[PDB]
């Protein structure tokens, strides 16, 4: 049922659903945006980024997808709007790419869609404890960055540089010194919803905020991601593309959107 495809079990996995008790409620995908079904919400006080303190350590390749560490020792990468539930600071990010120019980014608004998106992963410090986080609601917050295929973006071509480096899963490589500045897009729009399966656990601890502006991302950037293998290194070559599960209905997504 609302299953013709997934990522997992090819028609949807039933024994996820029966493995997790939480099932009980209603949560798979983190969000379904659609302008109609999106309400706006007051120019509360903007989200305040703090990341020219950001110190990437290094970068890993996990079958499913590759993420940058960076270190949070102390306020480096920071992230808090006016009214929330905590401070949620970079610990790593990852980037989404579906196999086909016209998918992958998820997060489909009405008809929007796109070929890739900068998924970056924020934690709430208050808790000290990341699994903690997880146990919560609002325990996590992270940033949605549409990629669109065009200009090339000069601040992404840093990592478009080792993903060779970090093609098969199991290897890692040395990331320091790495700017989020250089992704930054033009506007800053922004969509506000909790998210579910986003994590290990299937619970709704993620709140995503999905950035309105597309960032420009050339083909030979984005050809290079392809390039990302799900196996390990002396494995079956295959393609790390799509990694998304199919948008859910108003069966538990309402958007919301805070901005001027
Ligand atoms: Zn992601």
């Amino acid at each position: 049922m609302s299953h013709h495809w997934g990522y997992g079990k090819h028609n949807g996995p039933e024994h996820w659903h029966k493995d997790f008790p939480i099932a009980k409620g209603e949560r798979q995908s983190p969000v379904d945006i659609d302008t109609h079904t999106a309400k706006y919400d007051p120019s509360l006080k903007p989200l305040s980024v703090s990341y020219d303190q950001a110190t990437s350590l290094r970068i890993l390749n996990n079958g499913h997808a590759f993420n940058v560490e960076f270190d949070d020792s102390q306020d480096k990468a920071v992230l808090k709007g006016g009214p929330l539930d905590g401070t949620y600071r970079l610990i790593q990010f990852h980037f989404h790419w579906g196999s086909l120019d016209g998918q992958g980014s998820e997060h489909t608004v009405d008809k929007k869609k796109y070929a890739a998106e900068l998924h970056l992963v924020h934690w709430n410090t208050k808790y000290g404890d990341f699994g903690k986080a997880v146990q919560q609601p609002d325990g996590l917050a992270v940033l949605g960055i549409f990629l669109k295929v065009g200009s090339a973006k000069p601040g992404l071509q840093k990592v478009v540089d080792v993903l060779d480096s970090i093609k098969t899963k199991g290897k890692s490589a040395d990331f320091t010194n790495f700017d989020p500045r250089g992704l930054l897009p033009e506007s800053l729009d922004y969509w506000t919803y909790p998210g579910s399966l986003t994590t290990p656990p299937l619970l709704e601890c993620v709140t995503w905020i999905v950035l309105k502006e597309p960032i420009s991302v050339s083909s030979e950037q984005v050809l290079k991601f392809r390039k990302l293998n799900f196996n390990g290194e002396g494995e079956p070559e295959e393609l790390m593309v799509d990694n998304w599960r199919p948008a859910q209905p108003l069966k538990n997504r309402q958007i919301k959107a805070s901005f001027k």
